[PDB]
Parts: structure tokens; sequence; C-alpha cells
């Protein structure tokens, strides 16, 4: 575990991240997709061999030795708001499992169902706090990656409210 836990933002590529281990806002089909998951295919290709997952689900692939935890958050636009809230929730307490699991000391973790799976809304909290939820009893940093300035303003705010 970290010496002293934390949570961090920064606003840049995930793929250029400094941690033991990253999670990709996955499809479910393991396909290359957008954003943060396209990054994720140009510099983890290996890591999308059989990474299909269902919804609300994590399943950690191997480049080398370097863990990628493809985490599959709803799509906004398919699911209610109920439903797609329960599923968002439970995708990240699998990002748990799988980061407690592989015994690193820090992980890479974008907000998931933001972007094009968010049905068009902003749910920057709603990620947050379910993100929070899961990740609190983890002993690894947490570095959240985003790449609007006012999220990383938002984002930052909130880590650092709680503390
Ligand atoms: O997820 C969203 C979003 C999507 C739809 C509606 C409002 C939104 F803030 N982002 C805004 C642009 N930067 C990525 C994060
Ligand atoms: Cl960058
Ligand atoms: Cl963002």
């Amino acid at each position: 575990g970290a010496m002293a836990p934390s949570y961090r933002v920064k606003r840049m590529d995930i793929a250029k991240n400094d941690e033991e281990c990253v999670v990709n806002a996955a499809n479910p089909r393991g396909l290359p997709g957008d954003g943060v998951c396209k990054a994720v295919y140009k510099k983890w290709p290996e890591s999308f061999k059989n990474s299909a997952t269902p919804v609300g689900t994590a399943k950690t692939v191997m480049c080398g030795t370097y863990p990628v935890i493809h985490a599959v958050g709803p799509n906004f636009s398919n699911y209610t708001e109920s439903e797609g809230d329960r599923e968002l929730a439970a995708a990240y307490r699998e990002v748990a499992k799988e980061v407690t699991r592989l015994g690193v000391n820090s992980v890479a973790i974008p907000l998931l169902s933001t972007g094009v799976y968010s049905g068009g809304k902003d749910r920057l909290t709603q990620s947050l706090n379910h993100l929070f939820t899961a990740m609190d009893s983890t002993d690894a940093d947490v570095v959240i990656y985003c790449r609007d300035k006012e999220w990383e303003k938002k984002i930052s705010e909130a880590i650092q409210m709680r503390t």
C-alpha cells in the first residue's frame, strides 16, 4: 500500500500516467473505441486481448507486466438514470477489487461514464462520488485524469474538501 494513501488529479492524457496500473474507460466488447479508450488502445494494444466484459464490471489484462483494468461504465444513452447509477457504482467497486488484488501502490483512473457515455449530462460529481465510495477503503495512491480545466478545478476542490 502507499505510506499515506492520497487522491490527486491531473489534466493530461492517462496514456502518459506515472502510476503502477491504469483503468481504461472501456466498452463491453473490447473495441478500440474513442477518447480515453482509444488513447489506451494506442499505448497498450496488447491489453485488449480478451478484454470484453459486461457493463458494471472490470477485467484486467496485462500489457507486459503493466496492468490495464478495463472498467465498463454504463452508456447513459441506453440506461435509465436509476439503472445507470447502479451499474456505474458497480464498475467502480470492481475496479477497487482489481486494484486490491494486483497489490499496486498507485492507479491512474478516469471518470467513468462522462464523455460519450454521459447521455449528454454533466456527471462529474456522480462519477467522482462513486469513485470515492469504491476507492476510499483501498490504500493505493489514486491519480484521477481529466482533460477539461474546469473539471480539473472541480475534482481538485472535491478532493481538498474531504482533507
Ligand atoms: O462529460 C462531459 C460532459 C458531457 C455531456 C454534457 C456535459 C458534460 F460536461 N464532459 C465535458 C467535456 N469534457 C469532458 C467531460
Ligand atoms: Cl497530454
Ligand atoms: Cl474531462
